[PDB]
Formats: C-alpha cells, structure tokens, sequence
C-alpha cells in the first residue's frame, strides 16, 4: 500500500504524506549512525530550483575533500531566500515582474541588437525620406516579405511574434521614418531596462541588506550602467547603443570561459609584453646609434590647402626612433627590416644590416610575440583539464558520504538510488532548515 | 583620372573598410590606412589607434579562435585513447 | 567539382580532423562574433 | 562480419559503466538483419 498510484481509490493522502516525508543518516559522539525521518518545514517548499542548481554547481570541495563545510556555509543564505520569497509569493504583481526575469532579459538582448544593426547600416540619416534605400526597394520589399514565414514553418509560435515584430518595424521604418523608429526603440528600451532592474531588485531582495550591500554588489552596479547608457543613448548621441553589445559575454557563458584563458594567467601575459618592450627598447637604441640614417620613412602629407618632399627622418629623436618599432616592426609580419631603406651590397655595413634584421626578427617575432600566444593555449588546456575534473566529480561521488560509484556495486543499493533517498543533499536542509524553526521544547 | 576614394562617408562602407581591409592584413588596420607626418595634431593619438587595433583584435582575439582548435585536438585524442583503451 | 565533397565522407581520418572544429563550433562562432563587435566599435572611432 | 565490427565499435558505455544495455538494445536490429539477408542470399542477382 505504500507504493504510490493507488488503483483503489484514495491514494491521494499517502502521495501527500510522502511529498512531505524526508530521511538522512547522522552519526553519534561514540562513531554509532542513525537512521532518521521525519517531516519537512512547510518553509522549504518555496525553494526555486534556479539555485538549487546553483548551489549543486558553484560549491568546491575544501582541502580534504568534502563539499560539506561550504555546502554548510550556504545555508542560512538559502533560508533568508526561503523567507524573503514567501512574502513575495503572498505578494501583489511585483511576483509577476519577478517571475518573468529570463523573458525581459531576452526582451532587451533581442531589442539591443536590432536597434544597433540599423544604427551600424544606416548612418548617417541624412537621406531617410521616400524609401530609404530607393535603388534596393524592389530588392527590400520581396525580402522582407520572404523573411517572415520560412522561420515560422518548423518551429513555434513566439519566433512568428518576432517576425509580426520585425514587419511592424519594416512598415515604418520608410514610411513613418527611421529617426522616429529609433527615437521610439530607445525609449522602448529604456522603458523595459527599468522594468528590468526592478523586477531584479524585487527578486533578489536586496534592500534586507542595507544601502552599503546593494552598492557594493556588482551585479547591480553593472545592470545599472546601462541603464545609464542606454539614457545616453536616446539623449545624447546614437553610438552609445554599441557599447550595449558588451552584454554578450555575459549572457553567455561559453564566451566567457574563452575570454577567462587570457585573464586567469593575465600576468605572465603582461610580463611578456613588457620583455617584448624592453627587447624593442634596445634594439632602437642600437639603430639610434649605429643606423640613423637608415630610418626613413615613406609618408604622404594632408592636402595643403590652407598650407613636396615624400620622406621624413623617424629617428631623430629616440622617443619617436622607438615608435618607428614599436609601431612598423612589430605589426609588420618580418621584422623591422621591411620598414627600414634596404641597402646596396656594397654598403660597409651591410652585413651588419643583415645581422640586425635577422636577429631582431628571430628574437622578437619568432620568439616573444609568439611565446605570448602558447600561454594561451597552456591556459585552454589547463582550464578543459579542471572542467573535466569538476564534471567527473559530480557525476561519479557522492555529495556527502563521498564514496565513489563502484564501492556501491552489487550491494542491494543502486547508487542511482543512494542519492535519491538514503542520502539526498536537500533532506540535509530541509532537517537543518526545521531545526532552527521548531521550538526548544 | 583619380585614384583615390573615400571609404568612410557612410558608417556601413566604413565598417566594410575594416572587415576587409583590416583583419586580412597581418598589421592591423594601420597598414591599409594613410600614414600620417609626424607633425600631426593626432599623431600620437593614430599610433595609440594603430596599436590598440592591432594587439586587441589580431594578437588577442584572432588568435583565440585558433587556440579552441588544438584544444578540440587535445580533447579528441583523449577520447579516443579512452575508448581503445577501454 | 561538388563530386569531391564525398572524399570526407569515404575517408575516416578527415571526418575525425574536421570534427574538431564543428565538436565545439558554438565557442568558435561566439568569438567570431565578439572580433565583429570589436570591429564594429573601431570602426565608431574611426568615423568619429 | 561489418555488423559484428559495428556493434563492436559503436557501443558506449551507460553511467554506471557497462554496455549491457545498449548492446540488448541493439539485438532487435540484429535479427532483423539477419531475417532480411537470409531472403538476400537465397535471392537472384540482386545478391550478386
Ligand atoms: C551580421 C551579424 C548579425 C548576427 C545576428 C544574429 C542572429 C540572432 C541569432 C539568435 C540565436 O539563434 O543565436 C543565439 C546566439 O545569439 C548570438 O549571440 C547573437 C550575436 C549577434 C551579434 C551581432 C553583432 C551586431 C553588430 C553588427 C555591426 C544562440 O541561442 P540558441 O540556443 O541557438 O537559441 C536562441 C535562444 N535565444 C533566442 C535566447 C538566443
Ligand atoms: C563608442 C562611443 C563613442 C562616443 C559616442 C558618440 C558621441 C557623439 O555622438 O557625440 C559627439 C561628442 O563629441 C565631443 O566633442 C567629444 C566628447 C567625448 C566623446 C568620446 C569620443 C569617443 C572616444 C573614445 C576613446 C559629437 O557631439 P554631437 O552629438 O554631434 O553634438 C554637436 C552638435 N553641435 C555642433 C550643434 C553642438
Ligand atoms: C562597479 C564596476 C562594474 C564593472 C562591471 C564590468 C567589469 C568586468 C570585470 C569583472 C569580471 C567578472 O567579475 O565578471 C564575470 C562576468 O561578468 C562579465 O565581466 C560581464 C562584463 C560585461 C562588460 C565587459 C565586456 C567584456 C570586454 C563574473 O562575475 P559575474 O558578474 O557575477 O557573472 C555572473 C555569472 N553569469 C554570467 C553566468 C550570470
Ligand atoms: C580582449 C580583452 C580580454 C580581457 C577582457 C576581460 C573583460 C572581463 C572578462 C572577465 O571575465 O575576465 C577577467 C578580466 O579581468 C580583468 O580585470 C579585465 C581585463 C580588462 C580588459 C583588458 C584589455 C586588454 C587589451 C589590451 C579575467 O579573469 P578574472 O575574472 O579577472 O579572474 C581571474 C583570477 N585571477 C584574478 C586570480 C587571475
Ligand atoms: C592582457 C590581459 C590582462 C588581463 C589581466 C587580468 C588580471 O585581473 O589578472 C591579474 C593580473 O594583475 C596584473 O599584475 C595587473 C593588471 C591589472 C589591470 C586591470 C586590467 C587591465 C588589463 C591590462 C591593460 C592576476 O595577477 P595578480 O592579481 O596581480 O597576482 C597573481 C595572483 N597570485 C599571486 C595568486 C598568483
Ligand atoms: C600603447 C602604446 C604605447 C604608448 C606609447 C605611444 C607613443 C605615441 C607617439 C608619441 C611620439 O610619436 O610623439 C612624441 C611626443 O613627445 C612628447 O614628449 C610625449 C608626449 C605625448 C606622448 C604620450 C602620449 C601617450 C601617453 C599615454 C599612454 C597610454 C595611452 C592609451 C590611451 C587609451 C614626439 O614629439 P615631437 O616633438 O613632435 O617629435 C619631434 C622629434 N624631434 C624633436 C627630435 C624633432
Ligand atoms: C560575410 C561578410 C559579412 C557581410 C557584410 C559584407 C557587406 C558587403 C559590402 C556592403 C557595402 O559595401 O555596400 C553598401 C550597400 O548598402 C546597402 O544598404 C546594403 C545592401 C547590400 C549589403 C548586403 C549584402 C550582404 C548581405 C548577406 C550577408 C551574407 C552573404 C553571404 C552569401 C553567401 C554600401 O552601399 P552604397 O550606397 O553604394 O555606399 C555609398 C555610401 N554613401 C551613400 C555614404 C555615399
Ligand atoms: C582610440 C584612441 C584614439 C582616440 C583619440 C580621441 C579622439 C581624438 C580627438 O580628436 O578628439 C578629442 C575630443 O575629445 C575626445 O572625445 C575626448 C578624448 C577621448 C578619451 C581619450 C582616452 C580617455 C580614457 C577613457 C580632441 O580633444 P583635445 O585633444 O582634448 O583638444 C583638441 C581641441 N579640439 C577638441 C577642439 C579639437
Ligand atoms: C538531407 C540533407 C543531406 C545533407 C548531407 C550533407 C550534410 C552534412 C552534415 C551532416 C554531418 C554528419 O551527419 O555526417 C557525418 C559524415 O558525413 C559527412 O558529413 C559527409 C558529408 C559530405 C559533404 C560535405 C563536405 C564537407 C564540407 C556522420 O554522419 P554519417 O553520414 O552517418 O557518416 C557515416 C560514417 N562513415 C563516413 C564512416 C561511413
Ligand atoms: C571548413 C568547414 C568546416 C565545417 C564543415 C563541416 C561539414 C560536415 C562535417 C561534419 O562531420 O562536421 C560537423 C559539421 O556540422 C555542421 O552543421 C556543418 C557545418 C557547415 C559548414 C560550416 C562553414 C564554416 C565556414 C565559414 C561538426 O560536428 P557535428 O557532426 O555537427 O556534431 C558535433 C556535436 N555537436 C553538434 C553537439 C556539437
Ligand atoms: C565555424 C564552424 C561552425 C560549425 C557549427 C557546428 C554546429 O553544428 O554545432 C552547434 C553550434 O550551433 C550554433 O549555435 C548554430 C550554428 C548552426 C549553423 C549550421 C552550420 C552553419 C555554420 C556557420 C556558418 C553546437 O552548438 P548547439 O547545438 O547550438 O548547442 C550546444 C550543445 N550543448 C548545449 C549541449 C552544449
Ligand atoms: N549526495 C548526493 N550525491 C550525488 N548526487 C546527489 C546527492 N544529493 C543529490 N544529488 C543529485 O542532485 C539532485 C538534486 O536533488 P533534488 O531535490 O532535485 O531531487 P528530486 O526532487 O528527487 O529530483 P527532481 O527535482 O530532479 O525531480 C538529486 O536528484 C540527485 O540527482
Ligand atoms: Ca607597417
Ligand atoms: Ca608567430
Ligand atoms: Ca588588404
Ligand atoms: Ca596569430
Ligand atoms: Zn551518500
């Protein structure tokens, strides 16, 4: 009978009592374990599955190998989310607001794109009035309409919105005009921006923490820049919209483990480049002193108009005989000798030229501008070996007890199930979470 | 006759200038760009542009792409070597 | 000349080594993206 | 013998580290192939 789905009418009071049912195993001062049960809080019922993954991923084992002092350490902040969000379930539309975080957050991702692709294509809007792109109309009207209804074939219903979205705009864009499209847009996007932050301070529950908490964190400082940019934007001047793309890496995570290789090892990035610097540094003032008169330049000057000569010496001054390195030796793909006048053969110093150009190319473009590079590729393989290592962890051990997969083999205990019932991390806070509610007595 | 032409009128053309022109060739965008005299109200700033351009997209990112590679290369050979060894 | 496409599929070693790039091609397309945003705010400053 | 090197080739192991399972999964496949190709042999040229 304890089996749930009942055939037998009357099976909804043990799923019930089941849903509420928890079960650990502690152990005693004289090393004796117990097996334990009894009912769940009512309080933890209101915990989002957001952070319970959350809290199974971004935990770390300590250095004897348990995940149980942090995972402790994070309780009482999943009890004060408990009780925070209880008032917001019992609370006005603010829950709708806050329910609907992923849905405005790709609202404005969705909106910050198109409204920075006709910013990249169309300006400046000297000429929007009568059919913006007059030679491309005919070219513009058979794909516009062609656009809409191949994304709607093999796939639901909100692409189909967008496309309903992007055929309103198209409507407009020539007829009502582009510059009020846009100004419309921005303010659009300001509009859903400060739905968003609210929506974001109403969940998070930042003001329990005080003033210095909530601008302390940097995730409201960053949502609220661009809100600050995107008012620039509609007030000021039109490019600040591109300083919205930034908000990519972010909403991907791939993109940032990518950029994470360059700035985890960051410092002996820097410190090569500084190498590279100094060897630069040196040879300039070997060419200083020896080939001074080797530094010239070809350049063309601005028309006159206001007010020939088509070289100018570049190494007159060693600060600016250090920017002719700096500057066409390194970009160049061959050293510094491409830059430089090439000499006859009949030069006295022109094996000398010979043996500059080729060790300034061997040390420095062979060497240092590409040992920068295998750093970064000793960080991608330093970063795929600890993903794996976390991954393997998490999907072979045991959270608490931290035996491994196999040691629970042929025993009538199928890991599978070791987890799901015996020794399930959540009963864990759920039992914690009781305690601190029930009373003394 | 003529033989030069503007590039940047228009923003598109002026993004199209450095897509092309500026990612292909091996110095950044300095290279296809006018190389300006020295006595240049903005000199200093151009060879700031020039090498800013240079080690953010060509040093860093273009070649960020490559390292994904020989990382998936890495991957794959373990993976097979587990699967045989197995 | 379309014809020759069937070489990586008779072949197992050319399946393997262009398996590489489309094994994790979402991180080689997100980067791609970023050169162009990287382009595209450069660009800015030269219009500018 | 293909189809034995198949089999042998393309199975993985499940969680728990053992190919039991898709290897069963895999039998029904096997006898309708094998169903199939005893017509094939005992079939004109079709075969050849
Ligand atoms: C010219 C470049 C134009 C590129 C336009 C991108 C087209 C939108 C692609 C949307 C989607 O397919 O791609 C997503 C990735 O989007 C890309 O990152 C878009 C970045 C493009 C930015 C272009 C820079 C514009 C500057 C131009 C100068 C991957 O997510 P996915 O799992 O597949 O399912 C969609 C789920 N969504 C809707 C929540 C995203
Ligand atoms: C990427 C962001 C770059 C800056 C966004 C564009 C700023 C632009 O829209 O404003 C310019 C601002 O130019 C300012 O002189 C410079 C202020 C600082 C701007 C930073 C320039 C980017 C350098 C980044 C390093 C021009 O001002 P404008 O809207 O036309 O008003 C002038 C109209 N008048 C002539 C009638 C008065
Ligand atoms: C106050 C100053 C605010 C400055 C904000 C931008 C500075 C970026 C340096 C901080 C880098 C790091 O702290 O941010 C990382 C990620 O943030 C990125 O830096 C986004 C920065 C976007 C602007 C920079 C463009 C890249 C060039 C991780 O922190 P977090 O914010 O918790 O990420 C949340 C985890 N998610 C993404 C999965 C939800
Ligand atoms: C191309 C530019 C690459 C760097 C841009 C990074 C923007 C934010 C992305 C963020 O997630 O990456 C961090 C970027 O942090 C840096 O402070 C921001 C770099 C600022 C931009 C550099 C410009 C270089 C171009 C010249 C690097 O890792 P970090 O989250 O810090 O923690 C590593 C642990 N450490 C500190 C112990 C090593
Ligand atoms: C090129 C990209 C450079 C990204 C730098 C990433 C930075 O955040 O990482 C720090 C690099 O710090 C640098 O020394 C100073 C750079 C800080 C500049 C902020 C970003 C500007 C990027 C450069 C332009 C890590 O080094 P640091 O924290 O010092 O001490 C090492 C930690 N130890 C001691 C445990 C090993
Ligand atoms: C990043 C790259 C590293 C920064 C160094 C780049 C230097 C830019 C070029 C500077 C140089 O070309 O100008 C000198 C300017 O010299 C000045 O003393 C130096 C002041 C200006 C240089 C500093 C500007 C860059 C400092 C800021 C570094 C980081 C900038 C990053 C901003 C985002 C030459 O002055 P000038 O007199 O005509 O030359 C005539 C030579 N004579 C006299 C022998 C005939
Ligand atoms: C892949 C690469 C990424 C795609 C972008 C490449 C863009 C191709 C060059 C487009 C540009 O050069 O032409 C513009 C064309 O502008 C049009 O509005 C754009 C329509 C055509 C551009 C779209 C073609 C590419 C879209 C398809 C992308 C993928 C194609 C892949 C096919 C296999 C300029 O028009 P025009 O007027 O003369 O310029 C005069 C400037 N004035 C007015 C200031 C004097
Ligand atoms: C990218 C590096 C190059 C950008 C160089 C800035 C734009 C070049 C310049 O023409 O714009 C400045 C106009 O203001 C800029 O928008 C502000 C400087 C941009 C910020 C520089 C780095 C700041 C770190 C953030 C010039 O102002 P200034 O040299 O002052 O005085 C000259 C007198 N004027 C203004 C009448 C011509
Ligand atoms: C209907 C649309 C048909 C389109 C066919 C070509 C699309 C290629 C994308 C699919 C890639 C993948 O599915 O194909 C791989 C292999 O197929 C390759 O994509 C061949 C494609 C050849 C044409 C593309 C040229 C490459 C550029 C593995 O599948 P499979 O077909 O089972 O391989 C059999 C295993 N063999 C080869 C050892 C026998
Ligand atoms: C150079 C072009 C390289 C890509 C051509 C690939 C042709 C078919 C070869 C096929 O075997 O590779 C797949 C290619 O699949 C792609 O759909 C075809 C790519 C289309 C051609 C890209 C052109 C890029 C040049 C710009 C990549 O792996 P896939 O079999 O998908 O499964 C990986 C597992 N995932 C999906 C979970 C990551
Ligand atoms: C450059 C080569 C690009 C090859 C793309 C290979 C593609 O098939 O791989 C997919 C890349 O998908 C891209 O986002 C969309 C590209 C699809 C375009 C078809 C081929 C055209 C190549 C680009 C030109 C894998 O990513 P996705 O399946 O999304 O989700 C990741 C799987 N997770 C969630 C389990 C981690
Ligand atoms: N000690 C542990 N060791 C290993 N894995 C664990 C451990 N505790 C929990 N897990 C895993 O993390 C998941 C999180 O537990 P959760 O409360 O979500 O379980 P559930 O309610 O039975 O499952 P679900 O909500 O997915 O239907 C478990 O289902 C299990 O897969
Ligand atoms: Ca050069
Ligand atoms: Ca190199
Ligand atoms: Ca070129
Ligand atoms: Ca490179
Ligand atoms: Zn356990």
């Amino acid at each position: 009978m304890l089996k749930p789905g009942g055939q037998v009418d009357g099976d909804e009071a043990l799923e019930f009592y089941a849903k509420h049912t928890a079960q650990i195993e502690i152990v005693r001062l004289d090393r004796t374990m117990e097996q334990i049960v009894f009912p769940v809080p009512s309080i933890c019922e209101f915990l989002t599955k957001e952070s319970k993954l959350r809290i199974y991923y971004t935990t770390e084992r300590d250095e004897q190998g348990s995940k149980i002092n942090d995972f402790f350490l994070r309780s009482e902040d999943l009890f004060n989310e408990m009780n925070w969000q209880k008032k917001l379930r019992a609370q006005p539309v603010l829950y709708w607001c806050a329910r609907n975080m992923s849905f405005w957050s790709s609202i404005s991702f969705n909106l910050a794109v198109l409204m920075n692709l006709l910013v990249a294509f169309f300006y400046p809007f000297k000429g929007v009035r009568g059919g913006t792109l007059e030679p491309h109309w005919s070219g513009l009207l058979w794909t516009a309409m062609l656009i809409s209804l191949a994304i709607v074939i093999a796939l639901p219903k909100p692409h189909g919105i967008r496309a309903l979205i992007a055929s309103t705009i198209l409507r407009l864009i020539f007829s009502v005009g582009l510059q009020p499209t846009l100004f419309l847009l921005g303010a659009f996007n300001v509009c859903n921006k400060i739905i968003f932050l609210m929506s974001f301070v109403g969940n998070c529950g930042t003001f329990t923490r005080g003033y210095r908490a909530m601008v302390l964190d940097v995730e409201f400082l960053y949502h609220l820049l661009y809100l600050l940019i995107c008012a620039m934007g509609l007030f000021v001047h039109e490019f600040f919209y591109s300083l919205l793309l930034f908000d990519l890496v972010y909403r991907e995570e791939t993109l940032l483990n990518v950029i994470k290789s360059v700035t985890r090892n960051g410092r002996p990035i820097i410190l090569t480049a500084a190498l590279a610097l100094i060897l630069v540094y040196l040879f300039s003032i070997v060419g200083y002193l020896f080939f001074k008169d080797d530094f010239i330049l070809e350049v063309d000057r601005l028309p006159n108009e206001t007010a020939e000569q088509d070289k100018e010496h570049t190494c007159e001054t060693l600060l600016m005989c250090i920017v002719t390195v700096l500057s066409h030796g390194l970009r160049s793909g061959g050293g510094v000798g491409d830059v430089l006048r090439k000499p006859s053969k009949e030069e006295p110093l022109f094996a000398a030229r010979v043996i500059y150009d080729l060790l300034f190319f061997f040390m420095v473009i062979i060497i240092v501008l590409n040992l920068i590079f295998g750093v970064i590729i000793d960080t991608f393989a330093d970063l795929r070996s600890e993903k794996q290592k976390k991954e393997e962890i998490l999907k072979t051990t045991c959270f608490i007890c931290g035996l491994e997969r196999d040691k629970f083999d042929n025993k009538t205990v199928t890991f599978e199930e070791h987890i799901k019932e015996e020794h399930n991390m959540w009963h864990y806070l759920c039992f914690i979470v009781l305690v601190k509610v029930k009373d003394s007595t």
